[PDB]
C-alpha cells in the first residue's frame, strides 16, 4: 500500500478521511462558502469546478482556487471538474477541461485534482505525469449513475486506474437496489484484500447506498464524502453526523 | 412483514430495536444490574440464565424472573438460557432446559422465550406450541460460535426457523474474515427479501462484525444487541453508541 501523505494527512491508513464538496456558482458565493466551512470538521475540501459558472475563464477558475486556499491555508485542497458526461453540472470541450486541470496544478493553489479515467489514455497519462511533476496528487474517478456494475468491472477499472498511475482511484456507482450495494462493498474488498496497492475510495450512492458512505474503515474505501449543507451527490449525510459514525465504528 | 408487537414495542418495521443483557449471578446481582439499567435506553431486556448460578432449582430461577418483571414491569422481557452448547455459560440437559422455559412461559413473568433451533425437534415443537398457547413468543435462534456458514446454509436455517413456528428467526455467525461478514449480510437480505414473513434477527460476531449490529434497517436485521457494561456476546458495542448510529442510519 502506497499511502498519500497531504498536509500531514495519511489517505489510506486509520480512519476514513471525509471530504465536504465546495459548490458555489460564483465568485462572491465561493468566498462565502470558503469563509462558512472554516468550522464545519473534515479532512479534505473538494472543490467542484463544474458548479462554477465562470469556468469559460482560466483568470476567473484560478481566483477562486485562490479564495478558498486563502481561507483554508492548511486543509488538503481537491480540484475536481465533474464532467457533464459522468454526472456533473456543465458540458466543456476535452481540451477545457485538461486546460483547467493543468493551470490549477502549476498554480500550486491545490494539494490534488480529479481526472476521469475514461478521459482518453493518452490525455490522462500525460495529466497524471504534470501533475506528478509539479507535485500534485491525482484522485482519478470513473462513475456510474445509472447502475451497479458488475463487482468484477469496478475492480477491472479500480486496476486501470492503478495502472495509469492513479495516486488514489474512485469509483462511485448507483444503486438500484439494496444487493447491488453488497456488490460495491465486495469490490471494495477485493481490492483491499487482493490489489491493495493504493488507498482507493468507493461508494454505493443514493439513500440505499449510505451505508457503504459508513464502512469504509471494514472493507476498504479511504475516504468519504459528507455534505455541509447540501450534497454533492446522492446519499451524502450531514458531515458531523458522518464523524460521529466513522468514530463509534473506528473504535468499537 | 407480519410485526411483533410486545408492550407497544413493534419489532420488524422502523429502526432496529436495541436488546440489552442481564447477567447477574444471584438476585442480589441481578438487582443491582436491573437497577444500573434504568439510567440506559433500549427497547428490550434479556436474561441471560445461563450467567444465573442457581439454575438447577425452578424455583430459584423464578424467583430471579419475577424480580426482574417487577423492577422493570413495562420493559419486553425475553428469556434466554444460552447453553453452552452454543456460547453459553454452562451447560443444561435438554430436560431442564425444557423445564425451565415451560415454567417460564407458564408463570406469565416473561414477554419471549429464545428457543435453540438445535435443541430437538419434539422438544422445540412441543415449546412453541406450549409459548403460543401461553401468549409468549419464541425467538428462535442458532449460534456458531467459530466459523460462519455458507448463505444458502443460513437461509435454510431461517427458513426452517419460520416453518417450526418461531416468531422471530435469530442467527450469530463468527467471521473469520471481512468476506465471512458480507456472507451474513447477504443471506440476512436473501432471507428478508425472498422468504421471510416475520422478523429477523441476525448478526456476525466481534469486531469484524460490528457493522452487522448497525447495518440492519438496510439489510433486514430487526433488532441488536448492544452492551450497557459489559457485552454478552463478542463485537456488541455501546448502547449509547449503538442507538446513535441507528437513528442516523434511520433518518438518511
Ligand atoms: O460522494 C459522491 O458520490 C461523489 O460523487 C461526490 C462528488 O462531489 C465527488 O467529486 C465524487 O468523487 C464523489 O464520488
Ligand atoms: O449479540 C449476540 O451475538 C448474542 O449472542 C447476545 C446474546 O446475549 C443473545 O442471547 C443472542 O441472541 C445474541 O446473538
Ligand atoms: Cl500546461
Ligand atoms: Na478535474
Ligand atoms: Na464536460
Ligand atoms: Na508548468
Ligand atoms: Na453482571
Ligand atoms: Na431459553
Ligand atoms: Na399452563
Ligand atoms: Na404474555
Amino acid at each position: 500500500m502506497k499511502t498519500v501523505t497531504v498536509k500531514n494527512l495519511i489517505i489510506g491508513e486509520g480512519m476514513p478521511k471525509i471530504i465536504v464538496s465546495l459548490m458555489g456558482r460564483d465568485i462572491n458565493s465561493v468566498k462565502a462558502e470558503a469563509l462558512a466551512y472554516r468550522e464545519a470538521t473534515f479532512d479534505i475540501l473538494e472543490w467542484r469546478v463544474d458548479h462554477f459558472m465562470d469556468i469559460a475563464s482560466t483568470q476567473s477558475v484560478l481566483t477562486a482556487a485562490r479564495v478558498i486556499r486563502d481561507a483554508m491555508p492548511d486543509i488538503p485542497l481537491l480540484f475536481t471538474f465533474r464532467s457533464a458526461k459522468e454526472g456533473g453540472e456543465q458540458t466543456i470541450t476535452t481540451q477545457h477541461y485538461l486546460t483547467l486541470n493543468r493551470a490549477a496544478i502549476d498554480s500550486g493553489l491545490v494539494d490534488m485534482i480529479d481526472l476521469e479515467l475514461f478521459t482518453g489514455d493518452a490525455d490522462v497519462k500525460a495529466t497524471v505525469d504534470y501533475a506528478h511533476a509539479h507535485n500534485v496528487y491525482v484522485v482519478m474517478s470513473n462513475h456510474d449513475f445509472h447502475q451497479t456494475p458488475s463487482a468484477e468491472e469496478m475492480v477491472l477499472r479500480l486496476r486501470k486506474m492503478q495502472a495509469l498511475g492513479a495516486d488514489i482511484p474512485k469509483i462511485a456507482v448507483m444503486p438500484q437496489s439494496k444487493h447491488d450495494v453488497l456488490t460495491l462493498l465486495t469490490a471494495t474488498l477485493e481490492m483491499q484484500q487482493h490489489y491493495a496497492d493504493r488507498p482507493v475510495i468507493t461508494m454505493s450512492m443514493a439513500k440505499e447506498g449510505v451505508i457503504s458512505r459508513l464502512a469504509g474503515e471494514v472493507f476498504g474505501s479511504a475516504a468519504t464524502f459528507g455534505a455541509v449543507k447540501q450534497a454533492s451527490a446522492p446519499g451524502q449525510i450531514a458531515v458531523n453526523d458522518l464523524r460521529s459514525v466513522l468514530m463509534i465504528l473506528h473504535n468499537a
